[PDB]
């Protein structure tokens, strides 16, 4: 079984905790890709399945990730309650998080001509704050994501007590051990799309993104464009336009994000500070959310 290696200790898959198949249940399907169920270990769990049907490659590529996630240690990154491999189909334990997945969340609590406050600017920021706590995590663990986006995203909750978590990590797992359509190019930087080159920095475009997508309310970024034409729009110093009554302040930080030169983008730790004096500034919190009719 592979190693992986991680802050300063080094593990193998042989480390991860299994549960015991018959403390398992599964409880419903969660709209599946592989397959993902809520169930209950009483704990209650998101299980991942992998598809009996699937190759070698895929298996250790599953358990890896397992390996991964299991070996994050903060609040902002989902936990991994553990495996269970010694039965068909392979599960993997996550931390269940009511809230689902961020892009989802997004479009389904829009404000409406009945619920006009159900979301909040200061609700954005929050989920946007979370996430790059956890992104500064990774940053400084020099850990570097590779797909962070709102799909990738979870939330603990619907309601105001939500906490923002990472939950995704098949990129980063992929690039460890494929095709052009496949990858999230509206997500990456020209130095990634162009010469495959990955760094913290890299990641940091890609939440200016995932800020555009929690402000736009869960839209899909570069609206009307394709892979090719953002590849192209974006190579040229095309960048998005404001989400509608995105405050300049938030627009302002996404422009940041995507500077061309991957050296003069911020950093997490600046991320975070500029997000916090967003939270601060009553022009910003008090900005009104649009209202789809
Ligand atoms: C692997 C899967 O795990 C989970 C899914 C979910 C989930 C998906 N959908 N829902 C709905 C359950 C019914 N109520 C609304 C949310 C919950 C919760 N916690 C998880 N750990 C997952 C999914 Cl499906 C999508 C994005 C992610 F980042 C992750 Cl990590």
């Amino acid at each position: 079984n592979p190693n992986y290696c991680f802050a300063g200790k080094t593990s193998s898959i042989s480390d991860l905790k299994e549960v015991p198949r018959k403390n398992i249940t599964l409880i419903r399907g969660l709209g599946h890709g592989g397959e993902v169920y809520e169930g209950q270990v009483p704990l209650q769990v998101a299980v991942k399945t992998l598809p009996e049907v699937y190759s070698e490659q895929d298996e250790l590529d599953f358990l890896m990730e397992a390996l991964i996630i299991s070996k994050f240690n903060h609040q902002n990154i989902v936990r991994c309650i553990g495996v269970s491999l010694q039965s068909l189909p392979r599960f993997i334990l996550l931390e269940f998080m009511a809230g689902g997945d961020l892009k989802s969340f997004l479009r389904e609590t829009r404000p409406r001509p009945s619920q006009p406050s159900s979301l909040a600017m200061l609700d954005l920021l929050h989920v946007a704050r979370d996430i790059a706590c956890g992104c500064q995590y990774l940053e400084e663990n020099h850990f570097i994501h590779r797909d962070i986006a709102a799909r990738n995203c979870l939330l603990t909750c619907p309601g105001p007590g939500r906490v923002a978590k990472i939950g995704d990590f098949g990129m980063a797992r992929d690039i460890y051990r494929g095709g052009c359509a496949m990858l999230p190019v509206k997500w990456m930087p020209p130095e990634a799309f162009m010469e495959g080159i990955f760094t913290s920095k890299t990641d940091t475009w890609s939440f200016g993104v995932l800020l555009w997508e929690i402000f736009s309310l869960g839209y899909m970024p570069y609206p009307s464009k394709s892979n090719q034409e953002v590849l192209e729009f974006v190579t040229s110093g095309g960048r998005m336009d404001p989400p509608k009554n995105c405050p300049g302040p938030v627009y302002r930080i996404m422009t940041q994000c995507w500077q061309h030169q991957p050296e003069d983008r911020p950093n997490f730790a600046i991320i975070l500070e500029r997000i916090e004096y967003c939270t601060q500034d009553p022009d910003v919190i008090n900005t009104a959310l649009p209202i789809e009719y």
